[PDB]
């Protein structure tokens, strides 16, 4: 719809659920830096964000780290069918309503039509944790495997592993 979720209630959203994450007021990139100083504390965040949509209509949302090379044609061909295929943008805007870049981030929070999979990459179910760019992408925010948990079961949300190279859920 046309409403978008706020820092007041992301901030109060997951300090509320006490989840095992938590974000950091960390300043803004102004001049060239990929966040090595802060990477000693937060393995994750430069991390990609995929946006596809399968023929059912409903989105996927697959992450994976910024170390191996996901291969989209290979990505489909791990089940074969459901049309996942990349999707328009303005799907994210409307369902997810979020900034363009990393829609995974919260796009659930966004999304309580309890719409939209949450799937994770086998290389970034291995703890990246889950260092995303959500709505807050002037701040940082890490989320270990068993914080995610917290934060799906309150949306609704079933988060799924698939392993590219395996071909498979990871389940």
């Amino acid at each position: 719809g046309s409403h978008m979720k706020t820092r007041a209630d992301l901030f109060a959203f997951f300090d509320a659920h006490g989840v095992d994450h938590k974000t950091l007021d960390h300043p803004p990139v102004f001049r060239v830096e990929e966040g090595l100083e802060i990477k000693a504390a937060m393995p994750g965040g430069h991390t990609k964000n995929l946006f596809l949509k399968d023929a059912k209509g409903q989105l996927w949302l697959i992450s994976a780290l910024g170390e191996t090379t996901i291969d989209l044609k290979k990505l489909h061909h791990v089940i074969g069918s459901g049309r996942l295929s990349f999707g328009p943008q303005e799907m994210m805007l409307e369902t997810l309503g979020v900034t363009p870049g990393s829609v995974t981030a919260f796009g659930l929070i966004n999304d309580t039509e309890k719409r939209v999979r949450f799937v994770l990459d086998k290389a970034l179910a291995d703890s990246d944790p889950v260092n995303f760019h959500p709505l807050k992408n002037d701040a940082t925010t890490a989320v270990s495997q068993a914080g995610l948990r917290r934060f799906l079961a309150a949306l609704g949300v079933e988060p799924m592993i698939v392993d590219f190279a395996a071909m498979e859920v990871v389940g």
